[PDB]
């Protein structure tokens, strides 16, 4: 069969997001909009998360949907994935982000390419990116590097114990991050975590 695309339509925060998913062309999981992405976008809407002027990076963006919403909300956004997904992401940026929006696309293979990015992002985003246990230390170190001292990380995941999500969120991440369960969507079984660099306590 020919490769083909499917469009999925969304309206978040009053903006149109028309997201192309490129199937049959060997993107694998990067082609799909997964469930925690929708949850995270709905949370940015419901909580009126402020992106205006903030320096934002998305990891494992897939289609780019979350980072696109951040850019529509006024963020200065860098949307990243492996090289295989970047053309898809770029298409979705071109389709959705207006002239005054800021959304660049770059490769960032976790724990390999993080040192060609600065260490000064205000917001670091990841939806459906906690699923490959052998990658966990690479992701951890990437998060550490990107998030500026007073920055915030948002991670949204469908909870699946057999892929290591509890290990990640309940063992690895809390060691050096102050971690909040920002929201649990019981129906979707998606948790949204907010993380900040762990602070030594003064007393
Ligand atoms: N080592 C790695 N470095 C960078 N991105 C990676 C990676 N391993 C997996 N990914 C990316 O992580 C994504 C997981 S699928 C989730 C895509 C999207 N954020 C969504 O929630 O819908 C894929 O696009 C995949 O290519």
């Amino acid at each position: 069969a020919d490769s083909y695309s499917e469009k999925s339509q969304f309206c978040f925060c009053g903006h149109v997001l028309t997201i192309t998913q490129n199937f049959g062309s060997r993107l694998g999981v990067a082609a799909r909009v997964w469930d925690a992405a929708l949850s995270l976008c709905n949370y940015f809407e419901s909580q009126n998360v402020d992106f205006r002027g903030k320096k934002v990076i998305e990891l494992g963006a897939g289609t780019g949907i979350v980072g696109i919403l951040a850019a529509l909300q006024g963020g200065d956004v860098t949307i990243t994935d492996l090289p295989l997904a970047l053309e898809q992401i770029q298409g979705n940026v071109q389709a959705n982000v207006p002239a005054g929006g800021q959304a660049q696309v770059r490769a960032l293979s976790w724990g390999i390419d993080h040192h060609v990015f600065p260490a000064n992002y205000d917001l670091v985003l990841g939806a459906d990116i906690v699923y490959l246990e052998p990658t966990f230390p690479l992701l951890l170190g990437t998060l550490q590097h990107l998030c500026r001292p007073h920055g915030t990380i948002y991670l949204a995941s469908k909870m699946r114990k057999e892929h290591g999500t509890e290990s990640f969120f309940q063992h690895l991440l809390p060691q050096h991050f102050q971690l909040e369960l920002a929201q649990r969507d019981e129906d979707e079984n998606v948790n949204i975590y907010r993380a900040r660099h762990r602070e030594p306590r003064p007393a």
